[PDB]
């Protein structure tokens, strides 16, 4: 719906310490 | 102490990605 919007990716803070 | 204090749950979304 939004006009304009681009590709990216959003890291998850919580991934490094949930695989370690 | 708050006077009108409803009783609800608060959804956390922290359990359900780390049980996963």
């Amino acid at each position: 719906v939004v006009i304009g919007i681009v590709n990216n990716t959003v890291y998850d803070p919580l991934q490094p310490e949930l695989d370690s």
